[PDB]
């Protein structure tokens, strides 16, 4: 029960980063930055591993938080640059999701 | 938002597979029907690659569903056959998550 | 050894997928037909779980499987229509995995 | 091309992990040290994910080489105490990921 915080924290992540997904590749005009994109994907797979290492109390639990922090730390930083209000959203849950997981891995 | 009620039925899903694959793992005189393991991790990995799908509102929502469905179903027939608790909360959402399914999919 | 073929075939799918995913993003002016983008994530993502459920010996192997052969019959059709390279590839790739998951689930 | 040899090692390592699985959960009388099937999927799914990245080109790819050079070295350390043949291959496969991964990143 101590890392549910972190579990809710990366679902609600691994929710935003899908949802960026799905509504960068709808639009056409901006090509919305393709890193963005890139950097999505990659959130919400290394999300989703961290919330199946944190569920099945993995060993390695605080080091793949910790690289959910630092890729959660550049999508964030890249989907900010955005005006798009999903990206702000995405933005946001990964600035959340990242400071949970610096909090928790010590 | 017509398959966030099945999203979150399969997150409750992938979280009890998991819970009960780790209490499974644990426990170590039983060998808790290993049938029961492989179909746990099976049932939470279609779980999850169903949840990135509907997240991502993928053209193969139904058949992902349905699949996951067909794989909660016989998850939940396995591990109903057991006594522990952990089981028997996975044996519940794994049928909660079938019946979502098969009412979603048509 | 009996679904070695498809699992080889099933990752030379997975990496003309991800090539293709990766190309489509590093390119700008075109817009790729994001589908095609989103297509080449599910299917590469569809055809490691195939090759997961193939190396652990699932029980739900020829259902895993069919599903990758749809999914890579639409994200060969898909990548068909597109002029560059990496596309041909990766529809080639496609219908080769397609043929072979059709060939081996019966 | 620089990480491909990386790539068909941790390809290899899937294999292994996954063999090493099911291999696992078929015999029953042993109890097969239960951390080794923990660490097994671990191995798997982090090796999947080291796949996908260095597939994809992502610029997290050192990071995610290193994590799966750590869950590899305590994977092949874990796996090596057994008696069981393909948990000597699994063992072998992982300390090799693991030396070319740590070769790999720097």
């Amino acid at each position: 029960q101590y890392s549910e915080a972190c579990i809710e924290a990366c679902i609600d992540c691994m929710k935003a980063c899908n949802h960026c997904f799905t509504k960068c590749l709808e639009e056409s005009v901006q090509h919305h930055l393709s890193g963005c994109i890139r950097l999505d994907r990659e959130c919400a797979d290394i999300c989703a591993l961290a919330v199946k290492a944190m569920q099945t109390d993995s060993p390695f639990m605080k080091e793949i938080c910790a690289l959910c922090a630092d890729i959660c730390e550049a999508c964030g930083t890249e989907c900010g640059k955005h005006d798009h209000d999903h990206c702000q959203a995405c933005a946001k849950a990964c600035f959340t999701c990242a400071e949970q997981c610096r909090s928790m891995a010590a």
